[PDB]
C-alpha cells in the first residue's frame, strides 16, 4: 500500500517531527510507499484566493470561488502546488494528520490547506457525501498532541469533551469527503511528560502502524438514514426517525438526536 | 462604547462585505466607534513562526512557540502587526467575526489571526480562564454565512447539530479568553436566496445591532464548579459532581457530561 503523512509544524526539533519521522520509518518497514507533505516545508500559502486558478477567470466581476475553482479543477488550470497536492491524496492509502492542536482545533496552515485542496468534484458533491464521497477507498488519522491534559478534556475537564472538538474534523472535513476515520492518536500534556515517557510514545505510535490498516473505524450514521434531497431538506427518515424513539444513546456526536452521546464515539470504535 | 469587525473575505462583492457594511453603518448610527480588521483587505499574514517574535530568543535551538510567545509579549518584543491588533482587541468593547463557513470552521486566515494574536497572558492565563479571563468584560459575536441550509445542520440534518460545530469556536476560543458570548447570528443558504430576502437578513442584523449591548450572552459552566487546579486535574469539584449525577441534562455542549445537551445551548441564550 502507500501513505500520505501532513505535518504542520515549524520545528524540526519537535515532538510532532519527531512523531512522523517514527511514522514514516515504521510504514515504510511495513512495505508502505510513503509521501509526505510539510505545510511549513513546502512553503504552503493556506489561503484560498482568485491566485488557485491559473489563467483567466470566466466571470472575474463578481468572484465565486467555489463554482469558479470547480470549472478549474475540471478544466485542468489550478495552481501547481494545489495540483500536485490533489496527487498525492488519490495515489496513497492512509493519510495521516500529525499536527500540534491549536486553538481547539487544527493548525491555520493546515486548516487552509484543506480549503485549498478538497476543492468541489475532487474531494465532494453534494451527490456523494459520506458513505458515498470520494475518498471512500481511504482511511485517514488524526495523530494530535495537545498542551492540556486528557483531564482537562475529559467529560468533566473544564474544556469539555474532546469528542466535541474533534467532531468538526473527523466528521466534517474527513468523513464528508468519503475518508474512513480511524481512531485518533492523542497525546495529551506535550510538554510537560519526561523523556522516558516521549521514547514509550514514539514506540507506542510505530506498533499500531504495525496493523494500522486492520482497524475498526470511528463509527458515523450512514447516509442510507438520510433522504439526500432539497426537497426533504436533507433531514432523517420519518422511518429512521420512529426506530429511534425507544433507542436509549445517539448516533454520533453531532447526530446525538437531543440523547446522550455514545462514549468516545469520536476517539474509540465499535 | 467601541467596536470591532473583523472580516475574513476576499470580494467586496460578497453578501460576507455587504453584513460588515451593515454592521458599521447602523452601530456608528448608535454612537458606536467602529475599527475594521479586513483580514484580505490587510494582506494579513496568518502563519505563525518565530518571525513573530522580533529580537533574540532565549532558547533558539529549540523552539517552543507558546513560552517564547508570552516572553516577546512581556518583554514587548512582538511583531509589530501583532500588536496592532491586540491594541484593536484592548480598545474594543464589542468584537463581531464576520465570516463565509468553511470545512465546518473558521477560514484559515481568520483561523490563523487567533493563533498569531491570541498570545498566552495577553488573552488567556493558565491562572485565570473562562469567567476570569482577560476579557471577561468584553463581548464577542459570531456571523456567520453558509452555502448549506438550515435543516442540514439541525439535529436530524445530515451535517449534525450546529450548536456542535459552534462549540469549539465559542466555548474553546472566545470563552476561554473570557468573553461573554451572544447569539450567534446565522444565516444558512445565504448563496440561494432571494433579493428581497437578502435585504429583510441585512436588515434584521442592523435591528438587533441597535441593542446588542442588552443582550444576554450565551450559556456556559462557570469555571467555579471546578477545582481549577494542576493537583486536581481541572476536574470538577467533587460537591457539582455529586449535584450533576441526577440530573437529567448536562450543563454545556463540551460539558453535557453524557447526559442529554440543553437545547440550543451554543446558539439561543435563556
Ligand atoms: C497557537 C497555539 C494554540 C494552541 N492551542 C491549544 C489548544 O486549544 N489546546 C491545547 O490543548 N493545546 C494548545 N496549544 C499547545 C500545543 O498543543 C502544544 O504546544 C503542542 O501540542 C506541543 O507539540 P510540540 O511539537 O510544539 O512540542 P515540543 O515542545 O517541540 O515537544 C515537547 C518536548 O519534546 C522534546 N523532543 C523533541 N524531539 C524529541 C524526540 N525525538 N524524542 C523525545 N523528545 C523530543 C522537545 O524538544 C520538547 O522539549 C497551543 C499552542 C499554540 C502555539
Ligand atoms: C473552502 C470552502 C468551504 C466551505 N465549507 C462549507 C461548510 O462546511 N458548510 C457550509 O454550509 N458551507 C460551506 N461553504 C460555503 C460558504 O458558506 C459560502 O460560499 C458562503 O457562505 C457564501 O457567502 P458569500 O458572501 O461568498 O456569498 P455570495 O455569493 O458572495 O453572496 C450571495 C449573494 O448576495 C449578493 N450580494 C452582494 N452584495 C449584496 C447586497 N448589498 N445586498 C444583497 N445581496 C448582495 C451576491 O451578489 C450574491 O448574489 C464553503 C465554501 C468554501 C469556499
Ligand atoms: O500549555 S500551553 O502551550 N497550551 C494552550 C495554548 C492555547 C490555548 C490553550 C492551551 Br491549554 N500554554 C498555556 C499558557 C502557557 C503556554
Amino acid at each position: 500500500r502507500r501513505a500520505l503523512i501532513v505535518l504542520a509544524h515549524s520545528e524540526r526539533t519537535s515532538f510532532n517531527y519527531a512523531m512522523k519521522e517514527a511514522a514514516a520509518a515504521a510504514l515504510k518497514k511495513k512495505g508502505w510507499e510513503v509521501v509526505e507533505s510539510d505545510l511549513y516545508a513546502m512553503n504552503f500559502n493556506p489561503i484560498i484566493s482568485r491566485k488557485d486558478i491559473t489563467g483567466k477567470l470566466k466571470d472575474p466581476a463578481n468572484f465565486q470561488y467555489p463554482a469558479e475553482s470547480v470549472l478549474a479543477y475540471k478544466e485542468g488550470h489550478l495552481s501547481p502546488d494545489i495540483v500536485a497536492e490533489q496527487k498525492k491524496l488519490e495515489a496513497a492509502d492512509l493519510v495521516i494528520f500529525q499536527f500540534p492542536l491549536q486553538w481547539f482545533g487544527v493548525p491555520a496552515i493546515l486548516k487552509g490547506w484543506f480549503e485549498r485542496v478538497f476543492i468541489g468534484e475532487f474531494a465532494y458533491t453534494y451527490a456523494a457525501m459520506y458513505d458515498k464521497g470520494p475518498f471512500r477507498s481511504k482511511k485517514a488519522v488524526l495523530s494530535i498532541t495537545t498542551g492540556g491534559s486528557g483531564s482537562m478534556y475529559s467529560l468533566q475537564g473544564i474544556h469539555g469533551d474532546m469528542n466535541v472538538i474533534l467532531w468538526p474534523i473527523q466528521s466534517g472535513i474527513l468523513h464528508f469527503c468519503g475518508f474512513q476515520v480511524l481512531e485518533p492518536q492523542l497525546t495529551y500534556s506535550i510538554g510537560h511528560t519526561p523523556a522516558d515517557a516521549r521514547i514509550q510514545i514514539l514506540e507506542g505510535w510505530k506498533k499500531r502502524l504495525e496493523n494500522i490498516w486492520d482497524e475498526t473505524p470511528l463509527y458515523f450514521a450512514p447516509s442510507s438514514l438520510f433522504d439526500l434531497n432539497f426537497q426533504a431538506g436533507f433531514l432523517m427518515k420519518k422511518e429512521v426517525q420512529d426506530e429511534e424513539k425507544n433507542k436509549k444513546f445517539g448516533l454520533s456526536v453531532g447526530h446525538h438526536l437531543g440523547k446522550s452521546i455514545p462514549t468516545d464515539n469520536q476517539i474509540k470504535a465499535r
